[PDB]
């Protein structure tokens, strides 16, 4: 009767219902009554029994939009001594025909104009809108405008919040606070920051200490709930943001403002600046002894890049930098190598695989594709990050406090009897586990007995879907690829609501509680599921935008490379045709089925192949191709390619 409409191939979809059961229902176009992707419909069965899988539906009334903007391209002509408007939506799920306001047109206002509107009065008998322009972004075949559409597509938020930043501005240092007695003053130690060198999140410094019976590790983390107070101005924007947007060229969109972003929450060499620690004891083979978290005071001693870091590694270059800071970075080393050899002992997957970036010019144009290498110094630091992270989570549950969890849950056994069986036709071996029972060891040694498959790609992309994706959640759920029944994330405040979550949990319960009331502890906890629920949907919606904009860039760079010769592999197969992913740039192209040469090619469903009627000739995930790019597809942003 009620739930949420996703448009698909062709624009026709599926609504799934908002009861306990989620039931799907399909919707062909023809019988959406004006609704759009994403929107929350009222809905009925269709009185034809069922073709198969599941009912069919009809839309009835629209009860909430997804948008109230949409982006799209200004058209302006004159015929006749008459001005035509036309507007061309960007996204190819806007299927209704518009007829815009001509009172919303400037008189200026250009055709090629990038502009967002809203709709003003539909028609769902016709498809019929009336729309507005609302907003003028700029010149349509501006890269960095077409990013900035994207965005707003997705409903993220970019536009500096003014009203925010002066509220930030009012912010300063207090000397006194680290006269506070909860506060351990850490000035002395020779902490340090290793990030990428254009990135400004500097809001985690770590020292390492040699004991006699192994080592104390350090994770300070810049202490954002100290400075953001639970439902102020400043948070009340981070938690509608969720977190920091990422996108090419190193364009950031912050999840809080300047001044704390880049200076009171930036942990900047020679600066004192309050944090949270997570102190670690290990003994000398990386097992955890002892654990303490507390609010503290630290001087960064210095600023690393990765590739700094990596190049004193290979002797390849030398860091200007006092000698206790040489140590604790050897210790770092020694110490996260211990701490990877534990964590594979105990079980942990690693789905490291191919990843790469888009380098774009000062205007925003895209030049190639970049694979991403592994990097001794980001193992390093994540590694320890993660440590700190599991510990964090586990110390919050010891003391019964409610928290999101970062969870991640066994795949089930039907998918992973898929997977086995896809990637068996590889020559991947088959894993000799209980599949029920499997565990995140068990994982790992399939993985590794594989790795000089030339199919091993394949065979973690594959995994990777078969596992899904990481969510938060209160509830106590494993997270199955780190491999520890209980994680959270805690490290990255300045850029992750959730983290900023479980700082305000520390203070509220462990550090200061008798400055709160157990009616604001009581308020949070009863807010932590809505907390969590908000930001996976948000998460889902910034995955699109970075995918909505890798495919706008691709295929705007791939549009200069038609007739082109591509090696690759299958990577998905689907009844309107393959997906090849192209070696040089990593990309997923399109193969149209009916376009295949040599024989009739038939979609099988269970097996996920094309099989000619003829020939029996096969095509599988996995398989290696050479096809020519044909033509970009500037509607879809696809890349279409045909064998040769
Ligand atoms: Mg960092």
């Amino acid at each position: 009767l009620q739930g949420i409409l996703t448009l698909g191939n062709k624009n026709s979809g599926f609504i799934r219902s908002l009861d306990d059961d989620k039931t799907v229902y399909y919707v062909h176009y023809s019988n959406l009554t004006g609704a759009l992707d994403g929107d929350l419909v009222e809905f009925c069965k269709l009185d034809k029994p069922q073709f198969g899988d599941k009912f069919d539906a009809a839309v009835i009334t629209i009860l909430k939009r997804a948008r109230i903007l949409y982006a799209g391209n200004f058209l302006v002509d004159q015929n006749e001594f008459a001005l035509e408007y036309k507007i061309v939506a960007d996204n190819p799920r806007f299927y209704l025909t518009m007829i815009v306001n001509p009172d919303s047109i400037p008189n200026n206002l250009a055709s090629n104009t990038k502009i967002a509107f809203q709709i003003d009065e539909y028609d769902p008998d016709n498809n019929l809108c009336k729309v507005s322009v609302q907003q003028v972004l700029g010149n349509n075949d501006d890269p960095l405008i077409n990013i900035k559409a994207i965005m707003l597509d997705n409903s993220i938020v970019f536009e500096t919040n003014d009203v925010v930043e002066q509220h930030a501005n009012k912010l300063s240092f207090d000397t006194e606070e680290q006269h506070k007695a909860y506060r351990q003053d850490l000035t002395d130690l020779a902490f340090v920051t290793v990030d990428p060198t254009t990135s400004k999140d500097l809001d985690d410094a770590i020292y390492v200490k040699t004991i006699p019976t192994g080592f104390v590790l350090y994770v300070a983390i810049a202490d954002v709930a100290h400075y953001v107070n639970r439902n102020s101005e400043i948070d009340i924007e981070a938690k509608h943001k969720t977190s920091s947007i990422y996108l090419p060229g190193h364009y950031v969109v912050p999840m809080l403002p300047e001044q704390l972003s880049n200076q009171l929450c930036s942990l900047n060499p020679a600066q004192k600046r309050y944090v949270v620690v997570c102190e670690i004891s290990f003994d000398n083979q990386g097992r955890i002894k002892t654990n303490k978290l507390y609010p503290a005071t630290i001087i960064s001693k210095n600023r690393f890049s990765y590739d700094q870091v990596n190049k004193w590694l290979n002797n390849k270059s030398e860091l200007n930098c006092d000698e206790t800071v040489i140590n604790s970075l050897k210790a770092a080393f020694t110490l996260s190598d211990l701490i990877q050899a534990q964590r594979q002992k105990r079980g942990t997957i690693d789905l490291s695989h191919k990843e790469t970036e888009i380098v774009v010019d000062e205007h925003y144009f895209p030049i190639k594709i970049n694979f991403l290498v592994h990097d001794k110094a980001e193992t390093m630091i994540e590694n320890l990050m993660v440590v700190a992270n599991e510990t964090v989570a586990w110390v919050l549950t010891n003391n019964k406090i409610a928290l999101p969890y970062r969870v991640h849950p066994r795949p089930s056994k039907k998918k992973l009897q898929s997977l086995i069986e896809t990637v068996g036709e590889l020559n991947i071996t088959k894993p000799q586990f209980n599949l029920d029972t499997v565990t995140s060891s068990q994982i790992a040694s399939w993985l590794n007995e594989n790795k000089d498959n030339p199919s091993y790609e394949i065979f973690v992309i594959l995994l990777l879907r078969t596992l899904g994706k990481a969510f938060y959640s209160v509830n106590p759920l494993m997270h199955f690829s780190i491999g520890s029944n209980h994680y959270t994330h805690f490290t990255s405040p300045i850029r992750r609501y959730i983290d900023l979550t479980i700082h305000r949990l520390l203070w509220m319960h462990l550090f200061t509680p008798d400055q709160f009331t157990d009616n604001e502890r009581d308020q949070l906890k009863q807010e932590l599921e809505k907390i969590a629920d908000t930001v996976n949907d948000t998460e889902i919606k910034i995955i699109n935008c970075e995918r909505n904009a890798n495919d706008y860039l691709t295929t705007l760079l791939l549009s200069k490379q038609i007739g082109k010769t591509f090696s690759g592999f299958i990577s998905a197969i689907t009844s309107f045709g393959i997906f090849m992913r192209m070696d040089e740039n990593n990309f997923d192209g399109l193969i149209k089925i009916t376009t295949i040469p040599d024989d009739f090619f038939i979609f099988e469903k269970e097996k996920m192949v094309l099989k000619g009627r003829k020939t029996n000739k096969v095509y599988k995930i996995g398989d290696r191709l050479e096809a020519k790019l044909s033509e970009i597809d500037f509607i879809q942003k696809r890349a279409i390619l045909t064998l040769i």
